[PDB]
């Protein structure tokens, strides 16, 4: 038998000082109690900056893994942009210069399209700021905006807030309008209701809408029909939209692909067939991310390709390796742990396990963990192994449903398979680290007893089954394949950025 290596992953397990509704804390857990006393410790931090999430964002599984299988910090888009706004090279972007000078070259329009607020999910209207102060520098005339309403990733009805800044913003810089208003549900639909996106086109092109004299006399006047802020109908801003002509401009500032997309259809895949356009000629059409496929944009935030994540270090070692989960956690151990690649690796194998198919899980704690176990000393038992990347989803999935006594059941479950695994590992001479990808299941309760249904921004405790060494006393997600290598003995490339947490 190889010696094994294997990081663990209890999905959504922190570090919180809170007993209350903390199912870390009450559930009994023997197995990770036994080692936690017996084998070095350190706790890292699964959120925010540390995992290239905004100051204060709670961590979650994707970006999760992504950081653990990159051995260094992965920067989402909505931090990227934000840093490419700080430091300048947003206003030296390629692509928003090319779109700018198609503009002025043409003496046509400047339009940006997006999700109105701070959500940070698809979008963020600081960005639009920083396009509208872009534009005002380059000496652009004409910018248009056309305002997608959120009151979805934030509170329901909040956009006469964000409209109101922007107004200021427009007067302060003496640049830009908005031309069009629509809700979220029509410009943003990402379940092919061509219907619904139709009415948000047709207002964006001053082709067939209600108007009004103001954004804000648009919004009233739909809170006054019981229509909040997704649902506010598209309208047209009186004077203030001459429509998208043959050489204008397009920026899209929203990050997050799927509710983009549809309406980048519309405007620019040459193969549209949700409803009959005529599209426009010579436009210049910008996305801040690559939305899909069949849209003809220039992208301004590219994707980036993770070199030398720790399944590409493995098999240039000529290591062999497993990736093991059950369905809810399958893609993080495998896609997201290999860098977004769904390719195997060389010598990579995987195993998927059946969650079960219950509409929510606390109707089963266990889930599949008990199946995942044992799939995993089938795998050990073959001694073939160098690394084994494995997550037990419980923790997260049931603490999701807000409910404490499953959730800790999930967790008294996921002990005893722990328990397993890592003493058969210990018995072939290996080593585990115990870790988890941020926190969920340490706060399942508000302080007042209602069910919380969300990840926390807690750290994460590590375990490192070796002896005899000493933890670093903080860290990050990008430290532990730093930490996997050093215990596997394998050279650490210099695009791996994080710091193996083992002393030296
Ligand atoms: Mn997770
Ligand atoms: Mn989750």
């Amino acid at each position: 038998a190889k010696k094994p290596t294997a990081l663990i992953i209890l999905d959504g397990f922190a570090n919180r000082e809170s007993e209350h509704g903390n199912a870390v804390k009450l559930a009994n857990k023997p197995n990770f109690d036994r080692y936690y006393n017996k084998y070095p410790t350190t706790q890292i931090e699964a959120s925010g900056l540390d995992v290239g999430l905004p100051e204060g964002q709670m961590g979650n599984s994707e970006v999760g893994h992504m950081n653990i299988g990159a051995g260094r910090i992965v920067y989402q888009s909505l931090t990227r942009i934000n840093k490419s706004i700080e430091d300048g090279d947003f206003f030296e972007n390629d692509v928003l210069n090319n779109a700018i000078a198609h503009v002025n070259s043409h003496d046509s329009a400047l339009h940006i399209f997006g999700l109105l607020s701070d959500g940070g999910v698809h979008s963020h209207y600081k960005h639009l700021f920083a396009l509208l102060e872009l534009a005002k520098k380059q000496g652009v005339e004409k910018v248009y905006v056309h305002a997608f309403l959120d009151g979805r990733d934030v509170d329901q009805k909040s956009a006469l807030k964000y409209i109101e800044e922007t107004e200021a913003k427009f007067n302060e810089l003496g640049i830009g309008q908005f031309a069009s208003v629509s809700g979220r549900y029509y410009a943003m639909d990402r379940d092919k209701r061509w219907e619904r996106e139709e009415k948000a086109y047709n207002a964006i092109r001053n082709f067939d809408a209600p108007t009004y004299a103001t954004a804000k006399e648009g919004v009233e006047a739909s809170y006054n029909e019981g229509l909040t802020d997704e649902f506010v109908v598209p309208f047209i801003v009186e004077n203030q939209n001459d429509g998208v002509n043959d050489g204008d401009a397009v920026i899209f500032y929203n990050f997050r692909p799927d509710r983009a997309a549809q309406l980048s259809e519309i405007f620019a895949n040459r193969a549209f067939e949700g409803f009959k356009v005529e599209q426009v000629k010579d436009l210049f059409y910008a996305t801040f991310t690559k939305y899909n496929d069949n849209i003809d944009a220039a992208i301004v935030f590219e994707k980036v390709d993770l070199n030398n994540t720790i399944g590409e270090i493995a098999q240039n070692n000529n290591l062999t390796q497993l990736r093991i989960a059950e369905t809810e956690k399958y893609p993080h151990v495998t896609y997201f742990m290999s860098g977004g690649r769904n390719e195997e690796f060389k010598g990579e194998r995987r195993r998927l396990i059946d969650s079960p198919k219950v509409a929510t899980y606390d109707l089963k704690p266990e889930m599949s963990a008990y199946e995942v176990k044992d799939a995993l000393l089938e795998e050990l038992n073959k001694g073939d192994l160098d690394l084994i990347i494995l997550n037990f989803a419980n923790p997260d999935m049931v603490g999701h449903s807000g409910m404490l006594e499953p959730t800790i059941k999930a967790i008294e479950a996921v002990d005893e398979c722990l328990g397993e695994v890592v003493d058969k590992i210990l018995d072939m001479d290996g080593y585990a680290i115990i870790t988890a990808d941020h926190g969920n299941s340490d706060q399942v309760l508000t302080d007042d007893d209602q069910p919380m249904t969300t990840h926390t921004t807690n750290p994460v405790p590590v375990i490192v089954t070796k002896e005899g060494v000493t933890l670093r006393e903080t860290g990050r997600l990008g430290d532990l394949a730093p930490t996997l290598l050093d215990l596997l003995n394998v050279e650490q490339p210099e695009d791996m950025t994080g710091e193996s947490l083992i002393k030296h």
